[PDB]
């Protein structure tokens, strides 16, 4: 690649996109209660990643990182679906260095990319103020917000071997996110989108 930022991007794209089609196979926008399970699989992955948004380390390297998290959001979108907290029946990860920053990657960059789930989250009534706030795009635009946050990502300045761990990381919390989602829609461990099927 080039950068930090982008040799993250590089060596994760395919499982991206494993995720991409593993969240539209479940159909999380034909039905509220469907919904709701997309919203509990959120809950438990931002939660996951909390501590480390407000990891004091980070955040002084990463001037307001603890104000970047979105596990609130998501809490509140539950609220408006008439829906308590949601509580992951296991124990949750809780990553800390350099893999934590991959999961940190992992979780911010879910944001920049989140336009597609609030088109369609938008279809059902659901906006920024009911139902998809934590999808809502970032005040200063997506792509504005997500450029402010590479800088600081790749100003880190971690040798390669700490970016392999990152990398790791990030390849992990992209597995975790699958785990998730397989128990709470119901699927088989190690269940996947059928097969050859493009994002
Ligand atoms: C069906 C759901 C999803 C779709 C359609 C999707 C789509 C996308 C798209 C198009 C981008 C690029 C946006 C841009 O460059 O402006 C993106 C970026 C990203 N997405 Fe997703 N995504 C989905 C789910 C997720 C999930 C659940 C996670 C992680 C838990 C995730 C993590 C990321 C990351 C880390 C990037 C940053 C890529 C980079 O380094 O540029 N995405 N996504």
């Amino acid at each position: 690649a080039l950068t930090f930022a982008k040799r993250l991007k590089a060596d994760t794209t395919a499982v991206h996109d494993s995720v991409d089609n593993l969240v539209m196979s479940v159909q999380p926008f034909v039905s509220k209660e469907n919904y709701i399970k997309f919203l509990k699989l959120q809950s438990v992955f931002h939660k996951a990643v909390d501590h480390i948004y407000k990891d004091a380390e980070l955040n002084k390297a990463i001037p307001e990182l603890e104000y970047m998290a979105r596990y609130d959001a998501v809490t509140q979108d539950l609220k408006d679906l008439g829906e308590e907290p949601y509580k992951f029946d296991k124990e949750l990860p809780y990553e800390a260095g350099n893999k934590a920053i991959g999961w940190l990657y992992c979780a911010e960059g879910s944001n920049l990319g989140a336009a597609f789930l609030f088109k369609h989250a938008q279809k059902l009534d659901y906006n920024g103020e009911h139902g998809a706030r934590h999808l809502a795009p970032h005040p200063d635009g997506r792509g504005k917000h997500w450029r402010a946050f590479v800088e600081h990502l790749n100003a880190l300045n971690l040798t390669p071997e700490a970016e392999a761990e990152a990398i790791q990381g990030a390849r992990e919390a992209f597995a975790f996110y699958k785990v998730v989602l397989r128990e709470t829609f119901g699927l088989a461990a190690d269940a996947e989108a059928p097969e050859g099927m493009m994002p």
